[PDB]
């Protein structure tokens, strides 16, 4: 880079793009493409060079176009992904110029950038498909551009395809001219002002189902064989689109909106303006073969991706340090829209579980402020983590419960209007709230520690007569104050309940209770991003109540108490026995949210013990939890009867009983599976129990082979994923290895399912070591397919490491990562992984001998 005219990661500010015209001629059979982009730019400062982004481009020609065309010289700096155009005459300030670069390139074999893949039809024909995934930083691999989100421009896109293939892009199509040799050239209309990471184009054989919605054509695309499965998606997109245009008070601005089920896609979906793109398993749906977890997944993702058309596309963060302004808003709007127009799905259970898991991570010293400087490519990819998504929506949810829902909307609508087709940073949002409260509250001041400081506060609560003493401190095990909007509910001696709110912006304070009260619970429904720790008498009060009658608290409040007690046991604020004391109430619980959280704490302790060789202790622990839930597990029916939350409770209890061979569930499941196999896979299996039935079946070599045959045979991808979870839960190490190797190479299983497979293998005893070895031995190939730092990698590092609980393993994991580049060693997921092992070591030090005692007999 020493003879390159630019020394920094971030492009200069002296030249800005106005309009791109991109012409691509891709070849899916040779996996290459020819390109010619033409950029109109304006120079704001006198410069001799244009610094631009480009990787993997064999550039044949560069010309400064006018009348007279001037050839220009081009320099490359691949370490920074940058190229430098040397101008023949200096670019003057206040002038604009038009640049043209003709180039050729390979189509990607990764999931990043303009990538191409191959699939097999039902008629057993091989088919070719090409698609884009640019966010965060791959647009530059497709065409030269100013590949930073603040450089918003307009795009005209042109594709030369073979006539059998459809070409979609962000904007509607304008023209189609038929050329020689079976080729068409599709031209698309010029786009709105957008960032380069949103540009998208697809080439593949696809059918469509469309509906006009008030002048905007809404279409669902999929390969021809799956087109019968897009109806639900179409219905749901219409509902959410009219809900969002109403709540935001800004119409969706493009004449069409496409949603595309891509046969091979790593993310769950991508929010490209006008061309939303999804995994097949996250868009297609069939009530006959898809569980209610599947339904809810399709509807969540749609809600999330549609919300990005306003939060992210219309209004974009200036730089990736504020990614949470896109992803936090989209995740809030996803779960908010679901509670207003799809209450029945009880999506709040999903949002609550996700916040519980984000908080465990956010509690580690390897956590970062949700707004953190990032400059390196891997630092940018790592910004796509749970904090951006679920601590960002928790910040919004804390504000929405604090201020009115009406105040919140006012601020949202004002924010989006002011900043349409432009860029924003954190303070711009805190301003819009300040304007809506007519500057009474200083939102910018209150939101400071939540935005700039990692972690969350521990609120400690003690009752003294008719008052509550409240304090706050940082939640950590070896820092500024937070402005904490506190909520409490309390039951009086006349058995009357009251709730109120108070804002703790100092270290300590006293809440005046107007009466004397039986118990008190702070942080209603965990609408605040903090953990609450009670004095001993005040835990006991809440525990005594849960045994007498748990239903004076909501089911979110009860899930919150189980999560907080166990997380406070890890910290050491309460002995582990008090956690177990609390979930002894579970005999009277029959709601999903609390049972789900108890089973997770239970299963996490089981999976830890099992790896350490304490197979006896683990099993004692599940049999004690089984007795607590015995009545609930035995009521369960093997059907799809009931509300969504009851169907989800059914799957959790039958999965927990079958997995630990408790009761006769094993036997019921084997009988149902064996009758399924006799039918040759044609008998009705209830969707709710299909994971569980398959898993039991996959434990024999006959049933394993049978399941595999239908995996490569059936048309329901959601059913295929239940088969894959059952296949990957075999105890036959040869088969597990064969499953990972196969997904990694793209044969039979697609590389998109690898993270799922690796994690399933690594969760149980047979594959535990196997999965971590596959990760270590295939690290370099993994990082060819998935970018270093991205969520797929974070998910693989975490899922293969987090059940290690020995000093030896700690040093192994650390030393393996030190043998990689510093960029790899200093990845946040790698550091978080090392801290989680260290906490396992200490948790076992503190709690093992006493756990052996309460399970003695
Ligand atoms: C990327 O590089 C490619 C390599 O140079 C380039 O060339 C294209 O390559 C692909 C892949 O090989 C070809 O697609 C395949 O085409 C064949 C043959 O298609 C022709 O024949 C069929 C039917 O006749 C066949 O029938 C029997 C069995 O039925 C065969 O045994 C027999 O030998 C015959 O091949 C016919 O239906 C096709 O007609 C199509 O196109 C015409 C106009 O071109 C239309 O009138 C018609 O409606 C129809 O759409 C065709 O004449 C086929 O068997 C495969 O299934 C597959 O379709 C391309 O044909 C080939 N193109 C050319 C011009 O050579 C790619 O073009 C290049 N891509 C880009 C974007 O540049
Ligand atoms: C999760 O768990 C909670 C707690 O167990 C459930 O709530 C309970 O639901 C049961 C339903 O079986 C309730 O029991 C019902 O009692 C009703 C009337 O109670 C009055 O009368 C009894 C004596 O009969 C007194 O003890 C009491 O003080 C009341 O004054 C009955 O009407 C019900 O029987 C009905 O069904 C049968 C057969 O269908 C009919 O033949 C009858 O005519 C009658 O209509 C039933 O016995 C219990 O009271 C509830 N308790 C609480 C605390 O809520 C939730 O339902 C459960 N949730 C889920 C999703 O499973
Ligand atoms: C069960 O027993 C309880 C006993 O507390 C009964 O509830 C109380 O009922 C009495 C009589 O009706 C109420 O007394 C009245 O209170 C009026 C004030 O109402 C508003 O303020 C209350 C408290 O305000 C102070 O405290 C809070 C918390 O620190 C601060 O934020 C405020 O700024 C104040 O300093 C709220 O509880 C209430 O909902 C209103 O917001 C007052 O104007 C009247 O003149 C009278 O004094 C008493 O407020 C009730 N207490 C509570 C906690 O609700 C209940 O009725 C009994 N059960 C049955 C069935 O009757
Ligand atoms: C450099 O290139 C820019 C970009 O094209 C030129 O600026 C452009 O100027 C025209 C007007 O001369 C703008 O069009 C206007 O649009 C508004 C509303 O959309 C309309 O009311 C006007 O009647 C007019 O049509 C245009 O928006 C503006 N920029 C862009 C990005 O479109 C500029 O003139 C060129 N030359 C120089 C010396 O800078
Ligand atoms: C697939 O999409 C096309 C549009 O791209 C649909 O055919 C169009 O129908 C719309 C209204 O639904 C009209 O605005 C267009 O003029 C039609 N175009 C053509 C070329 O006929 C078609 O209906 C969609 N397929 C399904 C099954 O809905
Ligand atoms: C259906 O489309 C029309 C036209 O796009 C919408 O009317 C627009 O509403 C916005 C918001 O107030 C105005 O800024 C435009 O000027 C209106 N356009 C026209 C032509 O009147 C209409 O709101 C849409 N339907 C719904 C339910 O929102
Ligand atoms: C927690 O992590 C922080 C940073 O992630 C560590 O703080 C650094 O400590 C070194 C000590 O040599 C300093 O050079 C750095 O400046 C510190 N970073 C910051 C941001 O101040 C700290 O060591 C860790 N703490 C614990 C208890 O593990
Ligand atoms: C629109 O957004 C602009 C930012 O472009 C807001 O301007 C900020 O306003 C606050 C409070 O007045 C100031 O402290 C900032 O310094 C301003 N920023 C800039 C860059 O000027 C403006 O408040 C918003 N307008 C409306 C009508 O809401
Ligand atoms: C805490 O709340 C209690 C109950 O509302 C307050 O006690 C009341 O105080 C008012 C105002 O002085 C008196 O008129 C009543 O006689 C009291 N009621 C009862 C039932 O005792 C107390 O003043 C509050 N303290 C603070 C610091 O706000
Ligand atoms: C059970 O289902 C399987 C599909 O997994 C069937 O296997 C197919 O059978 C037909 C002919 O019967 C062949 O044309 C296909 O190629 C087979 N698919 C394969 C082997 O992957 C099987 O036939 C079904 N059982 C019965 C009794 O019909
Ligand atoms: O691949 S995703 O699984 N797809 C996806 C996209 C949007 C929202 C959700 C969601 N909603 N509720 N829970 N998750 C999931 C994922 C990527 C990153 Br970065 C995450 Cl954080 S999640
Ligand atoms: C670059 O493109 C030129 C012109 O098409 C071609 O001759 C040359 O082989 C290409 N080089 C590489 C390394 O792709
Ligand atoms: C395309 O791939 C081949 C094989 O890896 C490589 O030699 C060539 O340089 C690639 N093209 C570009 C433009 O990098
Ligand atoms: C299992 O035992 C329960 C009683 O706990 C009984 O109702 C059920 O029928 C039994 N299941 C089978 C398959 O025998
Ligand atoms: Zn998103």
């Amino acid at each position: 880079g020493k003879l390159f005219p630019w020394a920094q990661i971030r492009l200069p500010t002296a030249v800005v793009p106005l309009r791109y015209e991109l012409s691509l001629h891709p070849n899916l059979t040779s996996m290459t493409f020819r390109g010619s982009v033409t950029i109109s730019v304006q120079a704001l400062q006198v410069t001799w060079n244009i610094i631009l982004h480009s990787t993997g481009h064999n550039i044949s020609r560069v010309t400064f176009m006018s009348s007279q065309e001037k050839q220009a010289e081009i320099l490359e700096y691949a370490y920074h992904g940058q190229i430098a155009i040397v101008a023949p005459e200096a670019l003057l300030a206040g002038h604009n110029y038009t640049l043209k670069i003709e180039y050729s390139a390979n189509i990607s074999s990764s999931y990043y950038g303009f990538y191409g893949f191959s699939y097999t039809d039902e008629s057993n024909e091989k088919k070719y498909f090409a698609a884009t995934q640019f966010e965060p930083l791959a647009a530059r691999s497709a065409f030269p551009c100013f590949d930073e989100p603040a450089f918003k421009a307009t795009f005209i896109i042109k594709i030369i395809r073979d006539e059998q293939y459809t070409a979609l892009s962000n904007m509607p199509k304008k023209s189609s001219v038929v050329l020689d040799d079976g080729l068409v050239q599709d031209e698309f209309s010029e786009s709105v002002k957008m960032s380069t990471y949103l540009v998208a184009f697809i080439v593949g054989e696809m059918k469509n189902l469309s509906q006009d919605v008030n002048g905007t054509l809404v279409s669902i695309y999929a390969v021809p064989e799956k087109i019968g499965q897009v109806h639900y998606a179409l219905e749901t997109t219409v509902k959410l689109l009219e809900f969002f245009q109403n709540y935001f008070e800004i119409q969706y601005p493009l004449k069409k909106l496409d949603l595309v089920a891509i046969p091979d896609f790593e993310a769950g979906a991508m929010e490209n303006w006008g061309l939303l793109t999804f995994r097949e398993e996250t868009l297609l749906y069939d009530s006959n073969t898809s569980s209610m977890a599947d339904r809810k997944l399709v509807t969540k993702i749609i809600a999330h991706e549609l919300a990005h058309q306003w939060f992210g596309n219309l209004v974009t963060m200036k730089w990736w340090n504020d990614l949470w302004l896109n992803e936090g808003f989209a995740t809030f709007m996803e779960y908010f829209s679901l509670e207003k127009i799809f209450k029945e799905l009880s999506s709040y259970e999903d949002f609550l579980d996700a916040r519980f898991k984000t908080m465990k991570k956010d509690s580690l010293n390897s956590s970062h402020p949700i707004s953190s400087s990032v400059q390196s490519s891997e630092q940018i990819e790592e910004m796509f983590d749970s904090l951006s998504y679920f601590k960002g929506s928790s910040l919004l949810l804390m504000l929405k419960t604090y201020l009115s829902e009406d105040v919140f909307q006012h601020a949202v609508v004002l924010y989006l209007h002011n900043h349409s087709y432009a860029s924003i940073q954190s303070d711009d949002l805190w301003d819009s709230f300040n304007e809506v409260t007519n500057q009474t509250l200083d939102v910018k001041r209150m939101m400071k520690t939540w935005t700039l400081q990692k972690g969350f506060p521990l609120v400690t609560v003690q009752k003294k007569g008719k008052e509550l003493f409240i304090q706050q401190e940082r939640f950590f095990l070896n820092s500024y104050l937070w402005h904490i909007p506190l909520s409490y509910v309390t039951e009086g001696r006349n058995y009357s309940k009251y709730q109120s709110v108070s804002l703790l912006d100092k270290k300590s304070g006293v809440i005046n209770l107007t009466e004397e009260v039986l118990w008190v619970k702070v942080n209603i429904n965990m609408n605040g991003y903090y953990i609450v720790h009670y004095a001993d008498d005040d835990w006991e009060a809440l525990i005594h109540q849960l045994k007498i009658n748990p239903y004076v608290l909501s089911d979110k409040d009860r899930a919150n108490l189980i999560n907080n007690i166990f997380e406070l046991a890890g910290l050491g604020k309460v002995p582990l026995k008090r956690a177990f004391d609390l979930i002894n109430y579970l005999g009277n619980e029959n709601h999903t949210a609390p049972i789900t959280e108890a089973l997770f704490q239970t299963d996490l302790i089981y999976n830890l013990l099992e790896k350490l060789g304490y197979m006896d202790l683990a099993s004692r622990l599940v049999t004690r939890v089984f007795k607590l839930l015995q009545n609930q597990i035995q009521q369960q029916t093997w059907t799809d009867e009931g509300t969504p939350s009851m169907r989800e409770l059914r799957s959790a209890l039958l999965e927990f009983a079958c997995t630990h061979n408790l009761g006769n569930c094993s036997t019921t499941a084997m009988k149902l599976f064996d009758d399924w196999m006799a039918s040759n896979g044609t008998q009705s299996l209830p969707t709710d129990v299909m994971t569980t039935v398959f898993k039991v079946g996959a434990k024999t070599d006959k049933g394993w082979s049978f399941l595999l045959g239908k995996y490569i045979s059936i048309g329901s991808e959601a059913e295929k994923n239940k088969i894959l979870e059952a296949l990957a839960s075999s105890e036959d190490v040869r088969k597990l290895y064969w499953l990972m190797k196969s997904s990694l190479n793209g044969d039979n299983f697609r590389t998109q399912k690898l993270s799922f497979i690796i994690r399933t293998v690594g969760r149980h005893f047979p594959g535990h070591l196997l999965a971590w070895d596959f990760v270590k031995e295939n690290w370099n190939k993994l990082v060819q397919k998935f970018p270093l730092g991205s969520y797929t990698i974070q998910n693989i590092v975490a899922g293969s490491t987090y059940l290690f609980s020995t000093k030896t393993h700690l040093s192994e994991v650390q030393a393996f990562f030190e043998n990689q580049s510093e960029a790899t060693f200093r990845l946040r997921c790698v550091q978080e992984a090392l801290e989680v092992i260290q906490l396992n070591i200490q948790w076992m030090e503190k709690n093992l001998k006493s756990l052996t005692w309460w399970l003695r007999t």
